[PDB]
RNA sequence: GGAAAUUAGGUGCGCUUGGCGUUUUAGAGCUAGAAAUAGCAAGUUAAAAUAAGGCUAGUCCGUUAUCAACUUGAAAAAGUG
DNA sequence: CAATACCAGCCAAGCGCACCTAATTTCC
DNA sequence: TGGTATTG
C-alpha cells in the first residue's frame, strides 16, 4: 500500500506518524521477542522519540584547558626545584620532601611535620617574623643580608606559582614618586597651548585624588570639582579621563565631524592619536604626550597603594598594609563590641555558622557576605566612623589572597622576583647563572598559535618542531618552529576556493581581492544622459579612469562624487543619472589607501610590477599576529622602504579571509581571449560581464575549468552548522525514517513532511556599556541586579534609558505595569517576538494606525532619539531600520506579500539540510537523461500552518497532559502537507526540496479545508463538501469524512512514546571536596588519600546499572546466600568493569556470578509491573514514572478553552454547559494515579486541595487542573502547586520491585520489542 | 535554489592565560580545672591536590558527539519480525 | 525499610578560523 | 533531579 511520513524535529523530541491516502494511521501486529508468553502486539504507526538534550563541547573544552594549565603550573615549580636541587641538598636534604608531603597527616608523613625548617621552634619563629608570605617577599627584596636558601625558594616559588596576568605588553617599571610633578607639567603644557584660558595647579592634591581607592569615574569628578571654571567634558577634563584609563570622546572639544575616542591601553592609540593630530594640528602633540607621562605613574595606583620610594616591592608592601590595617581594625572592633555589645561578641568572633568574623576567617562567609552581615552592627555603635568608611570602599579587614587580585600584572611579580634574585645572587653562585632561567619560568607563555607541545598523540595539536628533543621554557625558540606552527595554526582552519577546491582563498584585505570587488560592482553600473537613447555600460577606459581618479583618491566613492567628479568634469555632463549603485559604492580600495599612508609611494602601489610582492606583504600581515614574526618576514623587503616605513608597516595588521582564491580571479585564463577573470571585469567590450556571468557563460572556458576542479552520514550531520542540540534530532530523524521504511516492507513513502521547532550576565554588560556610552544617570538613579533584568518591560526600560520612545516623555519604574509593549512590525505580519522587534511606549495607540510601521510623524519626532540608542548599542541597526521604515515609504504591497510567504515557506538553512539529507537517501536512481528520479517528495512546513489548522478545527493542544502532542503534530503535518500538495500541485516548487495577487493567494491558501469562509473583504465564501484537484479530478479532501479521521487518530490511546535509553557520561561525581567523615560514600581524590583522613568527593554519577545474579557471603560464617540485585556502575568504574566484568564484580563482593545473565541497564530502561504500571530507571536507586495518561479528546479541548477564555461567546456556552467535566477529569487523574502513580498521600492532598477551591471561577480552576498532570507526567517526579497548595514530589528510591518485573527493550520507533520476565531469574 | 560584495547581529570549534574557592597539614593557644566545661587570647599566611588516572611517557591524553535487544562485527554499520 | 531534608565550582582575559540570521546591490 | 544523610 502507499503511504506518507510526517516528521516533527525538536531539541528533545522527534514526532513521527505514518498515514495512508485516506489520511488514516495504520495499525499492525509486530513480533514480540523474549521469554514472555506474549508473541505479538498490536501497534499504531504513530509516536514520538524523546531524548535528553545533546550537549555542546564548550564545558569539555574549558576543562581540557584547566587540565593543561594545572600540569604546566606544576612543571614550573618542578623547573625551579631542579635548579635548586644540588645546592638545597647541602642546606636541607629533605626540604623538598616535606613540601611534597605537606598534605599528609602526621601518621603518614615520612619526615617531620613542620615543612620549612623541620622543627617546631624554628617554624614558630618564622611565622612570628613573617606573618604572611608578603612579609618575607618584601624582606628578601629590600634587605642586603644573606638569606636562608629555603626562604629564598619559598618566595620565588610563590611568585612563579601565582604569577599574574599577561594583558599588558612590554616592560613595566613602577615609579609613583613624580605624580605631583607630572600633573603640574600636564597643566603646564596645557597653559602654553591655551595661554588665553589656563588652569591653576596649586592647592590640588592630585596624587591623593588620582591615587585614591575609588573608581576612575569617581576620581575624575573629584578633580574637576577642585578645578574652578572647568568641566568633566572640557578638554582638560577629557584629558584627565585619558590618563586614568577611560575612553573619552574628543570630538566635541575640537568641532569634529567624527568621533575622537582615545584609550591609552588600546594598541590602536598610536595610530588613533595620529589620526586625531592630523585633524586638529601638530602643536597639540605634547598635550597628549604629557597625558601619557602622567598615566605611567598612576597606572597601578589600585594595585600599588604604597609609594615606591621606600621599597622595591610595592605590591608586597601593599599586602603588608592590608595586613596591618586588618590587625589594627580587628583590635578596635573587638574592644568596641566588648564595651558596647558584649552580648553579641560570641556570634561575631566564635560562630562559624554566622557570617561574622569567625565565619569570615574559618567559616564559609565571603568578604561581601561578611560586610553585609556586619555593616548594621557598626552603624549602631559609636566610634565606628572610619570603619564604616573603610567598609564602603571594600577595604576593611582585607585578606591578601582575594578575588580582586586579578588586576596584578606579571611584570609586578617579576620585579620582586628579579630583586630577590639580585640580592641573594651575591651570596649564592648558582642564582647568578640561572637568574635569566628563573625569570624565564615566570615570564614564558606558550603562544596561542602554537598549541599543545604534543608528539603525535594529540588530536588538537598542530605544532611543528625544528629539533626532536624535549621543549623547555629556555629552548622554546630553538626547538619549536614558531613560523611553521603559526602558519599551520591558520591554514588548518581557512576555507578553500569552492570553485577551485585545491586553492586557498585570498586574504580579505588583499589588494587583488579588493580590485576584484571594485571592478565586479563597477562593471555593472549603467549611466544615461539626455543625449543618449539608452543607458550604457562604462567602457574599460572609463572604469580605469574612475578607479584612478576616485577610488584611488577617496576611501569610499559616492555616486555624488561619481556624478560631480567624473561626468561633471571628464564628460562635462551637468546632470547624469546612475544605475546599479545607490548612495555609494559598497566596495572600496581600503588596503590601497592603508598602505598609501604608510609608504607614501603612490607610484609604487600603482606600479603593476609589484603585484606579487604587495600580495605577499598583505598575506604576512594577515597570517601573523606576533609583530616580531611579522618584522622577520617583512625583512626581505626592507631594502625597498626606509626604516620608519618598516616601523609603520610592521605594526599595521589585518584579519579575515575572502571567499575566492588568487588563481580564480587573476590566474586561470580563457582559451580564446587569454584574459583572466579580473581582466574581463576591467574590460569586456560592451557585454561588461561580472563574476557570476563569467563563470557560467558557455562562450569561454571558465565554466568548464571550474567543473573540472570539483564522508559518512554521522560525519555529515556533525559538520553542519547550528546547535549540537538540534543536530541530535536530525540524526534520530533519519534513523526513525529508516525503521519506518523497513516496517512498511521496504517500500518508500509517497511524501515525507518535515517540521522543525523554532543570558543575564550578557544582558547586564549590555546595559552597563549602553548607559555609560550615553552618559545617562539612570543606573545611578536606579540600580538593578543582573538577575532582575529577566523582566521584559524592565529590560526594555533600561534599553530605552527609562524613557518612552514612541513619544517624548520619561517613564517611571514604579508604573511598569501600565505601559505597553508594542511590536515595531505588527506581530501578524512577522513572527518576531525578540528584543529586535519590541518597544516600551506608554500607549500602543501612540504609534499611529497598526496597519503599518509607526507613523511618519512619530519617526520624524523620534528620529534623533533612535540614532542615539543605536550608537550606544542599546538597539541594533535592524531595529533602527525597522522603526525608521516609515520615512522610506513604510510597508508596501510587495513588502506585505513577502511576510506571509515567510510564514508558510521554511527558509532556514538547517531545515533545508534535513530535507537535502532525506531526499538524498530516498531518491537515488536516474532516468534516460541522467536526471534524478524523484520517487519521494520531501515537503517542508512551518509551525503556523498546523497551528492555525488546530485552532481552526478545534484540534486543540495541551502540552502538559502528556507527550502525545509531539506525535499528533507529526500526524497533522503529514495530513496538511500531503493535502496541500495534492490540492495545489503547482506548489511543489515552493514546498518540495529541489504583489497584491501573491499576497491574496498565500493568505487564503488554506481556505479549501473549510466550508463557510469569512473573508476580510466581507465576502462569505461557500465550498462543497468534497474538494478535488481541478486538473486531475482526484479527491483531495472530504469534509464529511476526513475530519472524522483526524479525531479518530488524535483520540487513539496507544501511541508509541519512547524515551531513548542512554549511558551517562561526563564528570565522575560532584566537584566539591567534602571534609573528612566516617562514611564510606566518599571518594578519594588521590589513590593513597583515604577520605576518612583527607575527605573527598560525593555523589558519583552512575553510567549504567547491571543486573547482578550471584551469591554473597552472609554472617560471620561467610555462608553463601543467593541474591538478585541492581548494581550501579559509576563512570569512574566503567572502564575497569568492562575490561574484566567477573573480577570487578568479585571484588565488589559477589561470588559465582552468572555471567550470561548480566543485563546492561542504561538510564531510562523501561519496566512493566502490574496493571500496565511502568517504571523507568533513573539510576540504581531511583525510578521515574513510565506511563502516559491518555486523556480523552473531549476533556483536552475543554481544558484548552476553559483555561484560555468572533464566536468567542459561542464557545463560552460549551464551557458553561460542560462544567461537569471537571469532576470527570479529576476522576480520570485519581483513577490513573491510583493505578500507576501510587502517591496516596499526594493524591488525597490534591483531592482535598481540589474540593477547597470549588467555588473559584472556572477559568481559574481549569488552569490549576493543568498543574495536576505534573503528578502523572512521564519521567521524574516533580513538585507542582495547586492554587496556593504546594505538593512536593513523591519519589521512588526503592528499585527492588523492578528486579521481578518485565524488562522492555524498544527499538527507536518502539514498534519492535523484546520483553524479558525478570521474575524467571534468580 | 545559488554566488560575491556591503551593513548589523548571533552561534560553533580550537588554542593560550589570570584570580578565587575547597580539601589535609603547618602557623606551640593560655589559665583554671580530674574531667565535661568556663573565662580570655588568637584569627589575614603557606605547602599540596584540583577529575581516580593512562601509555603512547608528550610541558601529551582523560567530562562533546555516538549507543534497544538478539545473531555477526575491533568499530561504524550490517543481518533478523 | 520508607519519608523527609538539603545539597550541587565560580569568576575573568586574549587570539583565530568557520558558520547562521536579515536587509541592500549586482548576477546565475 | 539524583545523591546523601537524617529521620521514623
Ligand atoms: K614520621
Ligand atoms: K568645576
Ligand atoms: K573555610
Ligand atoms: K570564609
Ligand atoms: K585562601
Ligand atoms: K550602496
Ligand atoms: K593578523
Ligand atoms: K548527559
Ligand atoms: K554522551
Ligand atoms: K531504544
Ligand atoms: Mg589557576
Ligand atoms: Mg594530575
Ligand atoms: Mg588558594
Amino acid at each position: 500500500k502507499k503511504y506518507s511520513i510526517g516528521l516533527d524535529i525538536g531539541t528533545n523530541s522527534v514526532g513521527w506518524a505514518v498515514i495512508t491516502d485516506e489520511y488514516k494511521v495504520p495499525s499492525k501486529k509486530f513480533k514480540v521477542l523474549g521469554n514472555t508468553d506474549r508473541h505479538s502486539i498490536k501497534k499504531n504507526l504513530i509516536g514520538a522519540l524523546l531524548f535528553d538534550s545533546g550537549e555542546t563541547a564548550e564545558a569539555t573544552r574549558l576543562k581540557r584547558t584547566a587540565r593543561r594549565r594545572y600540569t604546566r603550573r606544576k612543571n614550573r615549580i618542578c623547573y625551579l626545584q631542579e635548579i635548586f636541587s644540588n645546592e638545597m641538598a647541602k642546606v636541607d636534604d629533605s626540604f623538598f620532601h616535606r613540601l611534597e608531603e605537606s598534605f599528609l597527616v602526621e601518621e603518614d608523613k615520612k619526615h617531620e611535620r613542620h615543612p620549612i625548617f623541620g622543627n617546631i621552634v624554628d617554624e614558630v619563629a618564622y611565622h612570628e617574623k613573617y606573618p604572611t608570605i608578603y612579609h618575607l617577599r618584601k624582606k628578601l627584596v629590600d634587605s642586603t643580608d644573606k638569606a636562608d636558601l629555603r626562604l629564598i625558594y619559598l618566595a620565588l616559588a610563590h611568585m612563579i606559582k601565582f604569577r599574574g596576568h599577561f594583558l599588558i605588553e612590554g616592560d613595566l617599571n613602577p615609579d609613583n614618586s613624580d605624580v605631583d610633578k607630572l600633573f603640574i607639567q600636564l597643566v603646564q603644557t596645557y597653559n602654553q597651548l591655551f595661554e588665553e584660558n589656563p588652569i591653576n595647579a596649586s592647592g590640588v592634591d592630585a596624587k591623593a585624588i588620582l591615587s585614591a581607592r575609588l573608581s576612575k569615574s569617581r576620581r575624575l569628578e573629584n578633580l574637576i570639582a577642585q578645578l574652578p571654571g572647568e568641566k568633566k567634558n572640557g578638554l582638560f577634563g577629557n584629558l584627565i579621563a585619558l590618563s586614568l584609563g577611560l575612553t573619552p570622546n574628543f570630538k566635541s572639544n575640537f568641532d569634529l565631524a567624527e568621533d575622537a575616542k582615545l584609550q591609552l591601553s588600546k594598541d590602536t592609540y598610536d595610530d588613533d592619536l595620529d589620526n586625531l593630530l592630523a585633524q586638529i594640528g601638530d602643536q597639540y602633540a605634547d598635550l597628549f604626550l604629557a597625558a601619557k607621562n602622567l598615566s605611567d605613574a598612576i597606572l597601578l595606583s589600585d594595585i600599588l597603594r604604597v609609594n615606591t620610594e621606600i621599597t622595591k616591592a610595592p605590591l608586597s608592601a601593599s599586602m603588608i598594609k592590608r595586613y596591618d590595617e586588618h590587625h589594627q581594625d580587628l583590635t578596635l572592633l573587638k574592644a568596641l563590641v566588648r564595651q558596647q555589645l558584649p552580648e553579641k561578641y560570641k556570634e561575631i568572633f566564635f560562630d562559624q555558622s554566622k557570617n561574622g568574623y569567625a565565619g569570615y576567617i574559618d567559616g564559609g562567609a565571603s568578604q561581601e557576605e561578611f560586610y553585609k552581615f556586619i555593616k548594621p552592627i557598626l552603624e549602631k555603635m559609636d566610634g565606628t566612623e572610619e570603619l564604616l568608611v573603610k567598609l564602603n570602599r571594600e577595604d576593611l579587614l582585607r585578606k591578601q589572597r582575594t578575588f580582586d587580585n586579578g588586576s596584578i600584572p606579571h611584570q609586578i611579580h617579576l620585579g620582586e622576583l628579579h630583586a630577590i634574585l639580585r640580592r641573594q645572587e651575591d651570596f649564592y653562585p648558582f642564582l647568578k647563572d640561572n637568574r635569566e632561567k628563573i625569570e624565564k619560568i615566570l615570564t614564558f607563555r606558550i603562544p596561542y598559535y602554537v598549541g599543545p607541545l604534543a608528539r603525535g598523540n594529540s588530536r588538537f595539536a598542530w605544532m611543528t618542531r625544528k629539533s626532536e628533543e624535549t621543549i623547555t621554557p629556555w629552548n622554546f625558540e630553538e626547538v619549536v618552529d614558531k613560523g611553521a606552527s603559526a602558519q599551520s595554526f591558520i591554514e588548518r582552519m581557512t576555507n578553500f576556493d569552492k570553485n577551485l577546491p585545491n586553492e586557498k582563498v585570498l586574504p580579505k584585505h588583499s589588494l587583488l581581492y579588493e580590485y576584484f570587488t571594485v571592478y565586479n560592482e563597477l562593471t555593472k553600473v549603467k549611466y544615461v544622459t539626455e543625449g543618449m537613447r539608452k543607458p550604457a555600460f562604462l567602457s574599460g577606459e572609463q572604469k580605469k579612469a574612475i578607479v584612478d581618479l576616485l577610488f584611488k583618491t577617496n576611501r569610499k566613492v559616492t555616486v555624488k562624487q561619481l556624478k560631480e567628479d567624473y561626468f561633471k568634469k571628464i564628460e562635462c555632463f551637468d546632470s547624469v543619472e546612475i544605475s546599479g549603485v545607490e548612495d555609494r559604492f559598497n566596495a572600496s580600495l581600503g588596503t590601497y589607501h592603508d598602505l598609501l599612508k604608510i609608504i607614501k609611494d603612490k607610484d609604487f602601489l600603482d606600479n603593476e610590477e609589484n603585484e606579487d610582492i604587495l600580495e605577499d606583504i598583505v598575506l604576512t600581515l594577515t597570517l601573523f599576529e606576533d609583530r616580531e614574526m611579522i618584522e622577520e618576514r617583512l625583512k626581505t623587503y626592507a631594502h625597498l622602504f626606509d626604516d620608519k616605513v618598516m616601523k609603520q608597516l610592521k605594526r599595521r595588521r589585518y584579519t579575515g579571509w575572502g571567499r575566492l582564491s588568487r588563481k580564480l580571479i587573476n590566474g586561470i585564463r580563457d582559451k580564446q581571449s587569454g584574459k583572466t577573470i579580473l581582466d574581463f571585469l576591467k574590460s569586456d567590450g560592451f557585454a561588461n560581464r561580472n563574476f557570476m556571468q563569467l563563470i557560467h557563460d558557455d562562450s569561454l572556458t571558465f565554466k568548464e575549468d571550474i567543473q573540472k576542479a570539483q564522508d559518512s552520514l554521522h560525519e555529515h550531520i556533525a559538520n553542519l552548522a547550528g546547535s549540537p542540540a538540534i543536530k541530535k534530532g536530525i540524526l534520530q530523524t533519519v534513523k526513525v525514517v529508516d525503521e519506518l521504511v523497513k516496517v512498511m516492507g521496504r517500500h518508500k513513502p509517497e511524501n515525507i513532511v518535515i517540521e522543525m521547532a523554532r543570558n543575564s550576565r550578557e544582558r547586564m554588560k549590555r546595559i552597563e556599556e549602553g548607559i555609560k556610552e550615553l552618559g545617562s544617570q539612570i543606573l545611578k538613579e536606579h540600580p538593578v541586579e543582573n538577575t532582575q533584568l529577566q523582566n521584559e518591560k524592565l529590560y526594555l526600560y533600561y534599553l530605552q534609558n527609562g524613557r518612552d520612545m514612541y513619544v517624548d516623555q520619561e517613564l517611571d519604574i514604579n508604573r511598569l505595569s501600565d505601559y505597553d509593549v508594542d511590536h515595531i512590525v505588527p506581530q501578524s505580519f512577522l513572527k518576531d517576538d525578540s528584543i529586535d522587534n519590541k518597544v516600551l511606549t506608554r500607549s500602543d495607540k501612540a504609534r499611529g494606525k497598526s496597519d503599518n510601521v509607526p507613523s511618519e510623524e512619530v519617526v520624524k519626532k523620534m528620529k534623533n532619539y533612535w540614532r542615539q540608542l543605536l550608537n550606544a548599542k542599546l538597539i541594533t541597526q535592524r531595529k533602527f531600520d525597522n522603526l525608521t521604515k516609515a520615512e522610506r515609504g513604510g510597508l508596501s504591497e510587495l513588502d506585505k506579500a513577502g511576510f506571509i510567504k515567510r510564514q508558510l515557506v521554511e527558509t532556514r538553512q538547517i531545515t533545508k539540510h534535513v530535507a537535502q539529507i532525506l531526499d538524498s537517501r530516498m531518491n537515488t536512481k536516474y532516468d534516460e537523461n541522467d536526471k534524478l528520479i524523484r520517487e519521494v517528495k520531501v515537503i517542508t512546513l512551518k509551525s503556523k500552518l498546523v497551528s492555525d489548522f488546530r485552532k481552526d478545527f478545534q484540534f486543540y493542544k495541551v502540552r502538559e497532559i502528556n507527550n502525545y502532542h509531539h506525535a499528533h503534530d507529526a500526524y497533522l503535518n503529514a495530513v496538511v502537507g500531503t493535502a496541500l500538495i495534492k490540492k495545489y500541485p503547482k506548489l511543489e516548487s515552493e514546498f518540495v526540496y529541489g504583489a497584491t495577487a501573491k499576497y491574496f493567494f498565500y493568505s487564503n491558501i488554506m481556505n479549501f479545508f473549510k466550508t463557510e469562509i469569512t473573508l476580510a473583504n466581507g465576502e462569505i465564501r461557500k465550498r462543497p463538501l468534497i474538494e478535488t484537484n481541478g486538473e486531475t479530478g482526484e479527491i483531495v479532501w472530504d469534509k464529511g469524512r476526513d475530519f472524522a479521521t483526524v479525531r479518530k487518530v488524535l483520540s487513539m490511546p496507544q501511541v508509541n512514546i519512547v524515551k531513548k535509553t542512554e549511558v551517562q557520561t561526563g564528570g565522575f561525581s560532584k566537584e566539591s571536596i567534602r571534609p573528612k567523615r566516617n562514611s564510606d560514600k566518599l571518594i578519594a581524590r588521590k589513590k593513597d588519600w583515604d577520605p576518612k583522613k583527607y575527605g573527598g568527593f560525593v555523589s558519583p554519577t552512575v553510567a549504567y546499572s547491571v543486573l547482578v545474579v550471584a551469591k554473597v557471603e552472609k554472617g560471620k560464617s561467610k555462608k553463601l546466600k543467593s541474591v538478585k540485585e541492581l548494581l550501579g556502575i559509576t563512570i569512574m568504574e566503567r572502564s575497569s568493569f568492562e575490561k574484566n566484568p567477573i573480577d570487578f564484580l568479585e571484588a565488589k563482593g559477589y561470588k559465582e556470578v552468572k555471567k550470561d545473565l548480566i543485563i546492561k541497564l542504561p538510564k531510562y530502561s523501561l519496566f512493566e509491573l502490574e496493571n500496565g504500571r511502568k517504571r523507568m530507571l533513573a539510576s540504581a536507586r531511583f525510578l521515574q514514572k513510565g506511563n502516559e495518561l491518555a486523556l480523552p479528546s473531549k476533556y483536552v479541548n475543554f481544558l484548552y478553552l476553559a483555561s484560555h477564555y468572533e464566536d468567542n461567546e459561542q464557545k463560552q456556552l460549551f464551557v458553561e454547559q460542560h462544567k461537569h467535566y471537571l469532576d470527570e477529569i479529576i476522576e480520570q487523574i485519581s483513577e490513573f494515579s491510583k493505578r500507576v502513580i501510587l502517591a496516596d498521600a499526594n493524591l488525597d492532598k490534591v483531592l482535598s486541595a481540589y474540593n477547597k477551591h470549588r467555588d473559584k471561577p472556572i477559568r481559574e480552576q481549569a488552569e490549576n487542573i493543568i498543574h495536576l498532570f505534573t503528578l502523572t507526567n512521564l519521567g521524574a517526579p516533580r513538585a507542582f502547586k495547586y492554587f496556593d497548595t504546594t505538593i512536593d514530589r513523591k519519589v521512588y528510591r526503592s528499585t527492588k520491585e523492578v528486579l521481578d518485573a518485565t524488562l522492555i527493550h524498544q527499538s527507536i520507533t518502539g514498534l519492535y520489542e523484546t520483553r524479558i520476565d525478570l521474575s524467571q531469574l534468580g
